[PDB]
């Protein structure tokens, strides 16, 4: 289920983080604009970039922490606030977060693994509602 | 579902509030110790006590608001905080609340209405979880 999924992703965090983030960037090309150093690079080129692996891993590490702290897939208000006031997120709207989770859910469904995709869909929706109440447009 | 259940209970609150608090007290006789004037009385006698009906209704008026304010059966941290800080609850532990929901879920399953008993069970567990986080033993 949801808790096992967190253990699965953490077990090979580097791999899952890179593949899911690329799935996100290629599904929503407009989103790459927020990462100027990823522009004009193929998937393999990015997988070779030290900063790419490190950053994506850090993004997913925090996502897993928030997911582990949640109750019944509902994130803590404090975690939502933390994501909203991070300077790196200053110019983001809930729309950007919805797209990430759509790509994440689609990735899980398309993989071979037995992820609890329904819970992740729920988690993403609840997280987006939480960002909204936290003041994100 | 859960949201419709809130509307159903609100539509005949006094009746539902009395029958369920009675179900609770009769399943757990020991819990009546927290309510001084309820010992040694039959159900019909309690229902004729103005104080019994007035307080049980107020208890359910608030319970429905907490449920209404919840996201995915997860109550707001602030509502959990209010319940723990209420002076009338200074001598309670999460066990008392757990028993109340066991009785409430049993009541719904035994009735003939189409209540979403599974959701109320989840709500009860998540609320107990929230009470513990708010400092209740
Ligand atoms: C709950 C989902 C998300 C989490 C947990 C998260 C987490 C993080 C973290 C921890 C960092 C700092 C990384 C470091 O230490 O270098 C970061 C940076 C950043 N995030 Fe997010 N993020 C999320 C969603 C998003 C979304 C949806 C966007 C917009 C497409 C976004 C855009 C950025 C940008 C532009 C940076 C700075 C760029 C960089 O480090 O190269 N994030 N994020
Ligand atoms: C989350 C479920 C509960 C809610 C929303 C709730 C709400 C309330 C409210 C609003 C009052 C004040 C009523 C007034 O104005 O007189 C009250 C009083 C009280 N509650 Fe609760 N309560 C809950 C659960 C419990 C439980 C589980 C117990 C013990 C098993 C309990 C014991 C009491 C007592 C002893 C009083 C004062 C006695 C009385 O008014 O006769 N409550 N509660
Ligand atoms: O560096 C990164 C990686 C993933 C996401 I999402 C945002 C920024
Ligand atoms: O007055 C009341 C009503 C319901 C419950 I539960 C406790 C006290």
């Amino acid at each position: 289920g949801f808790k096992q999924d967190i253990a699965t992703i953490r077990g090979d965090l580097r791999t899952y983080a890179q593949d899911i983030f690329l799935a996100f960037l290629n599904k929503y090309p407009d989103e790459r604009r927020y990462f100027k150093n990823y522009v004009g690079k193929s998937d393999q080129e990015l997988k070779s970039m030290a900063k790419f692996g490190d950053h994506t891993e850090k993004v997913f590490n925090l996502m897993m922490e928030v997911a582990d702290r949640a109750t019944d897939c509902v994130p803590l208000a404090s975690d939502a606030n933390t994501l909203v006031q991070m300077k790196q997120h200053s110019s983001l709207t809930t729309g950007n977060f919805e797209k990430l989770f759509v790509a994440l859910v689609e990735y899980m469904r398309a993989s071979g693994q037995s992820f609890d995709s329904q819970s992740w869909d729920r988690f993403g929706k609840n997280l987006v509602s939480a960002l909204s109440s936290a003041g994100m447009k």
